[PDB]
């Protein structure tokens, strides 16, 4: 094979795979905690060294496994480089995008329950005083996730939240489920024109918000007022890095599996740059001129950044929605909020289950209705741990969303650009490009991206080693057993692909 019907409906769908919750929720949340502008400088150079490389990579690797018919690492990484050790490491490639999926759902599953409940009106009414403004929606938000007084283990989410996770599910399975033309493209075509209209509305209104306390002006000031006091700083780089591989789907084997339903002679090269440059818009100019500016705008900097530190959804389903609540129309601006959380989910959600759908296709031969259901039935049933156990989201979110995209980041850039040949790999991505790539990245992509990557692990994994073993809770210990009976799981059915081929 199936094939992207135009050239602009590529792009939107790409640019749908990028543009995500990652913009309009962790972007802000990571700038906040890094400083505003001194996150910036780490920001760009990160996108310029790791993203734009990785992702023109990612393309490359995907329409050149796609030409022969295979849209998942354990098959390219094969085709690239001929090992069974090749297959194992094209395992993440797919653990990597469920395991994401199976909690970013969830979360998208959130924001469409907030999104109805806001629509209809009913939310928390507050009466001068931020804790009594905020109590109710924390409240509210804790009574629809069923969060635990004290610090309980156990998680009791609301009938409503259960139902609207299955209608949620319900959504992406009709989507996806018509194809990669006529599901996904058509889609986006849709979506992502919405999510830029009601982003801009957003931006404005936020913009216009000025109080004796501050202005969204301040804010957006304190975003980009640069600081290199902090460039000292390794957290700082380190959580660039991790941004950047998180909002441009990098490490999640999405642009990969999206990227072989390219035909093999069309350009990867600018459509790869379009989609990019469109996320980057999306995350600095869009999500990060909404939630701070906005927090900044009712409770100054200072708080703001306290509030963006408290949690990453504290800022986005708790302090936002309050803000809006003291506003004329703030229950309709907080529905148009979470409705343009919802699109930007679900055009992410939909391609981190690709991956596991294109598998089950192409190497189990599996026809797309009943890989689509059964990809459905795995992430539904495998949510209920993330609904019921309390901290085992961040636990997934870190495993898979953190280390795992880097650490598959560097495994396949060394994949293709290493052992496949460098300049078989150059070749490979300039091949078919209606604009050719600098010859500058030809040595970023060879030499400092994966020397960066290389430190930035080594690194992680020094502070986290002696962490990991001495942990209390046994919420997470569940939770990595069964992400590693997922990692199994995924192996095996490599392994039965595998055996069907001979
Ligand atoms: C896991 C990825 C699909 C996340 C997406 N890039 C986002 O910014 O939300
Ligand atoms: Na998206
Ligand atoms: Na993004």
């Amino acid at each position: 094979r199936e094939h992207w019907a135009t050239r602009l409906g590529l792009i939107l769908a790409m640019a749908g795979n990028a543009v995500g919750l990652g913009n309009f929720l962790r972007f802000p949340v990571q700038a906040a905690e890094n400083g505003g502008g001194a996150f910036m400088i780490p920001y760009i150079i990160a996108f310029l060294l790791v993203g734009i490389p990785l992702m023109w990579i990612e393309w490359a690797m995907g329409r050149y496994g796609g030409a022969q018919g295979h849209g998942t690492t354990p098959a390219i990484f094969y085709l690239l480089w001929r090992n069974r050790f090749a297959k194992i490491l094209g395992v993440f490639g797919l653990w990597i995008p469920l395991v994401v999926a199976i909690y970013y759902v969830y979360i998208e599953s959130w924001t469409l329950g907030f999104a109805i409940k806001f629509l209809v009106g009913l939310v928390p009414e507050p009466p001068t005083d931020p804790d009594s403004i905020l109590r109710p929606f924390k409240e509210f938000l804790y009574s629809y996730i069923g969060v635990p007084k004290g610090d309980e283990p156990i998680l009791k989410p609301s009938l409503f939240a259960y139902i609207v996770f299955l209608i949620t599910m319900f959504i992406n399975v009709s989507i996806l489920i018509r194809g990669i033309s006529k599901g996904i493209e058509r889609f986006a075509k849709i979506a992502m024109p919405t999510l830029f209209i009601l982003a801009v509305f957003l931006v404005i209104r936020v913009f216009l918000l000025e109080t004796p306390n501050g202005t969204a002006a301040d804010g957006l000031n304190f975003l980009w007022t640069p600081d290199f006091e902090k460039l000292k700083d390794p957290g700082v780089w380190i959580a660039a890095v991790g941004q950047i591989f998180f909002t441009l789907s990098l490490g999640f084997g999405a642009i990969i599996t999206y990227a072989s339903y390219v035909r093999k002679d069309q350009d990867i090269v600018l459509s790869g740059l379009t989609a990019a440059t469109l996320n980057e818009k999306a995350e600095v100019i869009l999500g990060g001129s909404i939630s701070i500016p906005a927090a900044v705008a009712f409770f100054g900097v200072a708080n703001a950044v306290a509030i963006a530190k408290a949690g990453a959804f504290n800022l986005g389903f708790i302090t936002l929605p309050a803000i809006f609540s003291q506003t004329a129309g703030g229950t309709f601006l907080g529905f148009l909020w979470f409705f343009l959380l919802f699109f930007a989910g679900l055009t992410s959600s939909i391609a981190i289950m690709q991956p596991m759908i294109a598998f089950l296709e192409d190497e189990l031969k599996l026809s797309r209705k009943h890989a689509v259901l059964w990809t459905a039935a795995i992430v539904f049933f495998s949510a209920h741990l993330v609904m019921f156990l309390n901290k085992s989201l961040d636990e997934m979110d870190f495993w898979a969303g953190t280390i795992g995209v880097v650490f598959f980041g560097l495994t396949e850039l060394i994949i293709f650009f290493w052992i496949f040949g460098a300049d078989k790999a150059w070749e490979e991505i300039n091949r078919g490009g209606i604009i050719k790539v600098p010859r500058i990245y030809y040595y970023v992509m060879r030499y400092i991206t994966p020397a960066f990557l290389a430190v930035l692990l080594v690194v992680w994994a020094r502070e986290y080693i002696p962490k990991i073993m001495e942990e209390t809770h046994w919420t997470v210990w569940i939770t990595r057993f069964y992400i590693i009976g997922l990692f199994l799981f995924l192996t095996f059915l490599v392994f039965l692909a595998e055996r069907r081929r001979n």
